[PDB]
């Protein structure tokens, strides 16, 4: 299948969201190597990463990090945040479908529901837990990548 280079994805991204958070003054940083890339559909690859940094700007204080990984068969992208994080009690169930009636703000994604589903597609998964900053860290991981 196709290589998409993944820099330049989350580059695009970024861009975006800087500006719909402009005012807030998010600082994305990114240490993402310039040979690692996506093998699959690029749109299911920007769904899942743009609602995983929407989230990361919308709930942190100032700081998100963005690092990636890749080895023979996938594909690791670690999005982390200073902002409260979510309660381990809640790991889980923010994967579930919820009652997302009409909350389509012109940056809102398609949910993580639907984003750990797209990952599933590429025998993959998103996890949950929490970054050095204490706030969210989410481990976006697509599979298939051989
Ligand atoms: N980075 C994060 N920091 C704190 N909470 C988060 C974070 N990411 C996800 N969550 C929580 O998980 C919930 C569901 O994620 P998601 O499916 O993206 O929400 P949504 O319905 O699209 N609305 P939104 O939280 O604006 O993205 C959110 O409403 C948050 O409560
Ligand atoms: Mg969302």
């Amino acid at each position: 299948r196709e290589l998409h280079p993944v820099a330049p994805l989350l580059d695009n991204l970024t861009s975006a969201l800087n500006k719909v958070y402009q005012r807030k003054g998010v600082n994305i940083s990114l240490d993402i190597s310039p040979e690692i890339s996506f093998v699959g559909e690029q749109n299911d690859f920007v769904e899942v990463m743009g609602n995983v940094l929407d989230n990361a700007c919308k709930y942190c204080l100032e700081f998100v990090e963005i690092s990636a990984r890749q080895t023979d068969e996938h594909l690791y992208i670690v999005v982390e945040d200073d902002g409260p994080g979510i309660p381990l009690s809640k790991r889980e169930v923010i994967f579930d479908r919820g009652q997302r009636v009409d909350t389509l703000r012109p940056g809102q994604g398609v949910g993580l529901a639907v984003a750990r589903e797209i990952t599933e597609q590429y025998e993959g998964k998103i996890v949950a837990g929490e970054s050095m900053l204490g706030g969210a860290r989410m481990e976006v991981i697509f599979g298939r990548q051989h």
